[PDB]
């Protein structure tokens, strides 16, 4: 059942059952994050380069090429066999994509999304991916950002919209700040 | 389009793995002490299956009883809610059958899904039992088994010397 | 009264982190919060002396445990993390102040501070759970700092 | 100001009086639990007085400190096994847990006039005592702050059968 | 190095950087409990038959008989290469033996050691190697009890030792339990 | 015969590391890293190290320094007295040297005993704690047959030869 097969730039990963691409300019480190996010416990699935497919008018499935199947490149170190190294409930064969975080470099030109209200969005043959845009500033702790993204994404799904519910309290909140006195 | 199955349907490291067989005050209890692990509960004790791919069974979360395990002795839990929303989760994909109390299938729509039962004795931490079990399935879909290593073993034996 | 930074149960010691700008307070509490740690509130929170001793902090009637990560936009950490991760209110007991001995006055009361340069890809996380760790510690008997010094005093007395 | 028997922990900050029969084996849950992130206050022997009308709190008597017994291992010192997360020196107890070797509505429990929440669970053979009093304990908080779930779920089956 | 080569039946697991050898019965679960430890950090040097040899007079090295590497028997569903589940971090080829954990069926015939006082030991090649023996009660947490054998072994090794620290104060706490009335 | 070094002696997983090279950073906040990510200090700042028999040297604590850490901020912690018995070690083999520069599979002498080394090139971002969990990892991997290169060769043939 083998459809087209295109090719993208960044990190796929599982976390908590969720497939996240990690995409970004190098200088962020989207591997060093990969690994922080297997110590973790979520799933490896591409570095650097990864397979996506469609399969769904709504769904995106990615995965590695073959050839580069559990590996994983440390500018620096050299290159590893995640699977060898941190097991096999470390790394899995695909997942579909609910989610791109793109990784972008903090420069105060433009702005970012403060109420979670925004709804950005990258086509992928077809599919309009979810999309979302973290600043990078050296020593962020990433691995959290990305596990938070996921998290909230599920939670926004299932109808938990934290954005909503402060959009509603929002009168009552001023009301008890200004009450500053 | 729909079904029922009686069960635990968990994420466990990405793979899909239902649970069947009661007793123990198992799965309820058990689905638990998979969530303070890290795993992710589907749906407790009810599950709709339906079919995806020509070897693809998709298990869902009921729209109601969504995310509730009951434990006897404070009630109902809402798993969401005691434990955030990378303890839940919706979907999987089923690929894996662990029946409580060799290898085998079960099939359900045509779909003949790997089963596995295991032989159970009242003390047993059937967490760590399960948590292996889906390890194991992932790595054996990838080449790797205890006989493959075990001749590595042989040889190194029969020649290093 | 009521106060800005961010008020932390961390092993159960309620610590106020009131770090500076940019370097994200919240991003901390995110990290604190996944490492078993709990919220009690981030921003404008509620203290109000109970003994000449000992101080409260609170979480406000609305918008609880509710926290802004810049990009993801508004997160609810009780449903993210779930209840382990939230709390009412605490005792606070120790103020870490950020940067980039000491104390602090709230309503009158003395409370015990610290303060921390971090640096260029320095983990506040753990070096705020260690401060806590070690106030403890310290104040359970156990100094080490003056457990050196005397170790290091009678190691310079020895000589031959 | 009088003195109790059973385990006192903070677990995520609520504090719980484990009380339980013998053989049920109070200590070594105390131990799992401290493995687990939460502390120990006073295993036997805590001291509980009162605060305010609402509020019992519970320390550690002056000596005991942080001491326990295992079976088999003996003395061994909290603090000492597991660093300084793994003690506290007081917490208010919220809730008291009583363990149950007897197999056969909602109930409170009596400390210097205080009702005190109380929830009883039946020690089944081989279930895993840590995992269902942290959950009792976060529970027990999502209650207080008004996500009942039992209250939930049953209003959800009303308007099911309802629904016809 | 090429010396002689006992056999012992147990579980040599590496608990913290300690070396531990866990003996008992079928029916006490050494190789679930090994694998409860793997989960937690451990490390797995030998399943079911150990390896031993003397290196100095107090000290023994433990390992796996090459032929069963990295292998280990779960009655439930068969044999599994842990390396293969649990990645490099949770194997290892050898430890020394600083503690023997020998579980023991709850009898009511002996009375078991209530303070850390006693000092029992099992004789290896020459070396009277530490050891400590815990009852089984099926569903106790035997993987909690071992780090908790190790982490108090390796206190007492340190100076630190709560059954000195419980006798000197014996009598003040005796003092204030009276001071109840 | 003792000699004596700069830099902090760990054990990851088992393996004996020793970190040299301060990254003004402060390699005993790596060491900190390390021990609340579960791993051992035998020794922060300097490490009394000796011979043992060719290939093999051990790494031991001072009878005095001793599991001790100076963080600036806070000052002089004690890791047996935060963390546990857990946390500390009094020695162990060192097989790898990871230095900290602020193919190679480099070597280096320590009484005549070539030491496995490997120099990273650090830039102020930089997870060390993980890069010097996975070093510890691969070198266990790289010592049992396991490379990468073999991976790669593996996944090489399967797509030149389509399936196994």
């Amino acid at each position: 059942q083998l459809a087209e097969r295109r090719s993208m730039h960044g990190v796929l990963v599982d976390i908590y059952g969720l497939g996240v691409l990690i995409t970004g300019d190098s200088g962020v480190g989207k591997s060093e994050t990969a690994l922080e996010l297997v110590q973790r416990g979520h799933r490896l699935i591409a570095d650097d380069r990864v397979d996506v497919y469609q399969q769904d008018e709504q769904t995106i499935v990615g995965a590695a090429p073959p050839i580069l199947s559990h590996l994983l490149e440390i500018r620096g170190l050299g290159i590893i066999d995640v699977m060898n190294l941190f097991g096999a409930g470390a790394v899995r064969e695909d997942t579909t994509i609910s989610l791109i975080v793109h990784l972008e470099n903090w420069t105060p030109d433009k702005t970012f999304d403060r109420l979670g209200s925004g709804e950005q969005t990258q086509l992928i043959f077809d599919v309009p991916v979810p999309k979302i845009t973290v600043p990078f500033k050296v020593g962020r702790n990433l691995a959290i950002i990305i596990e938070v993204a996921a998290m909230n994404f599920r939670a926004k799904s299932m109808g938990y919209d934290a954005t909503k519910t402060f959009e509603k309290n929002l009168n009552h909140l001023i009301e008890h700040n200004e009450e500053t006195d």
